[PDB]
């Protein structure tokens, strides 16, 4: 697996692969991802940080935007408290093994030159397009605020301002990124990560929906969350436990199981696991026990650094 | 007529009269009006400048905002060319006899602190409310831009920033002013001037509709415009010529007319003129001739200063 394939592994899409290939040739290249500060950092965040680590290993300088101003526009509270959560998020990201340059949006997104560019972009972006770009990001509001449409153009300008070669985000960010690629002078290569399913199988995993596993959850808590998670036999689509096996576990994977139920099985790839589960040769209970124990070991050093 | 009544004369509404009364008691009070720079300065502009002059005579310090940034957000062109028109507008306003402090929006509306307040206001203003406030101001656009909703909150913040006691504008500005009075810590007294009717009777007078008399039009041009203007006998409502008699002429007004048609008539007030015209005792032709000649003399010193 070369660098391109390492970067591509477990991503939903890369816009565009040809452009990424041109970027990889350079000695100096940079990539960023931004996150509205979150009280709990979960597997969805970890999935993306893992991807930033892949880029870093491929020679990219990484910038992590603690998107405080965006969170502010998206009704997450006052800037002061939001920045505090941002500082906590930085510590968690560092505990994940990512060394990068962390910047707070408000450090530069209120500067006269930034603002003028935001207003120039506002002249080129239709209200309809801006609202559509925020469908999967905007905080639920029966009476949508003007702030909601300022948010996407502020995000489009970040890539321009940072001068990055690559922007990373979950698939929820794809419409904002399409806007950026259409409006900015320089097209940024966009790498989109899949959106994890919530533990109960209802909708996507989210900090606001309480359907996630946080990276610092205790082992006992992880086991309890996985035990009650949606995981119908033979069903892979929308199955959060299979998603965890695909995105976080390493193979070969040894699945412990009593001899009376088939004995231990060693799966050499997620594809093999997917095969077994689909044919109902692996019961949800044993898939769950293996995923919980392996996930606990994966997260252990992060929780340990955060509690130390 | 005291100061309050002088300020109130020919206005559509004052929000609120009690508040204006409290303001008038102060030794130091200020008022502003903003205009998106216009290629031609017309009677609608003059009507408002006349009102600013009334306020100045009542002891107010006047600030005229050459609203370049707003015009930019409202698709009037590039800031550089817009500012140039703004400078021309200042010269016309000075030729009207107004001495005031002229400021360009872009001088302060892109500052970090201004912008943060704009975003704070964006969190409190619904998209629906912002669009409604722009119905009579926004440039026609089949695909409304995000810029359209940034415009009203930028305008709400101007009063806050300038610290004025009074904001003046045409009735088209009333929804933005209502928003300002609801959102700002200090309620600004809003004085609204009537919207003049276009010369052809179709819709309101506008720089973009070419249905106006510019203050520097030649006498010959004024006569031609008034000659072809909508002015049905006995009809006062939506009659631009009667509006001109009401808002710009001084009384007693002598209306020249051949003896065979009734001879000259001296009207001591606009109300008397309105009475005569309604009862069809004054023919459109003679109302028009008198209005054109008197308007020419009213505008003469302005055109002269602009051509000198
Ligand atoms: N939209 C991201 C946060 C984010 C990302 C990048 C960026 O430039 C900005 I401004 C904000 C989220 O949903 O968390
Ligand atoms: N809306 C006015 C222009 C204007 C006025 C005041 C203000 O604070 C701003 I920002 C702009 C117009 O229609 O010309």
């Amino acid at each position: 697996m070369d660098e391109f394939e390492m970067i591509k592994r477990n991503t939903s899409e890369i816009i565009s692969e040809e452009e990424l290939r041109e970027v990889l040739k350079k000695d100096e290249k940079s990539a960023y991802i931004g996150f509205e500060p979150s009280g709990k950092i979960h597997l969805g965040h970890y999935l993306q940080i893992k991807k930033m680590i892949d880029l870093q290993n491929a020679g990219f300088d990484i910038i992590i935007l603690l998107a405080d101003l965006a969170a502010y526009l998206n009704q997450k509270g006052e800037l002061d408290e939001i920045r505090k959560i941002g500082d906590y998020n930085k510590k968690v990201f560092e505990a994940m093994g990512l060394k990068a340059k962390y910047v707070y949006g408000s450090e530069f997104q209120l500067d006269k030159d930034y603002t003028l560019n935001v207003y120039r972009l506002a002249l080129k972006t239709t209200l309809k397009r801006a609202r559509r770009s925020m469908e999967l990001i905007a905080r639920e509001d029966e009476n949508p605020k003007v702030a909601e449409v300022i948010y996407p153009i502020m995000q489009v300008n970040t890539s321009h301002y940072l001068g990055v070669d690559v922007a990373v985000g979950g698939m929820e960010q794809r419409k904002i990124h399409m806007l950026a690629r259409e409006l900015l002078p320089k097209k940024v290569v966009c790498i989109h990560n899949p959106v994890l399913t919530g533990l109960d199988g209802e909708g996507k995993m989210s900090s606001s929906k309480g359907n996630f596993i946080a990276v610092d959850d205790s082992p006992e808590e992880i086991r309890a969350k996985i035990k009650k998670a949606y995981c119908p036999a033979g069903v892979v689509e929308g199955n959060p436990i299979m998603e965890i096996a695909k995105y976080f576990l390493e193979y070969p994977l040894t699945i412990k199981r009593p001899e009376k139920f088939g004995g231990d099985l060693t799966v050499n790839s997620y594809e093999e696991l997917e095969s077994l589960f689909k044919n109902k040769e692996l019961h949800p209970m044993y898939l769950k026990n293996a995923v919980a124990e392996e996930l606990i070991k994966i997260l252990e050093p992060i929780r340990k650094r955060l509690l130390e």
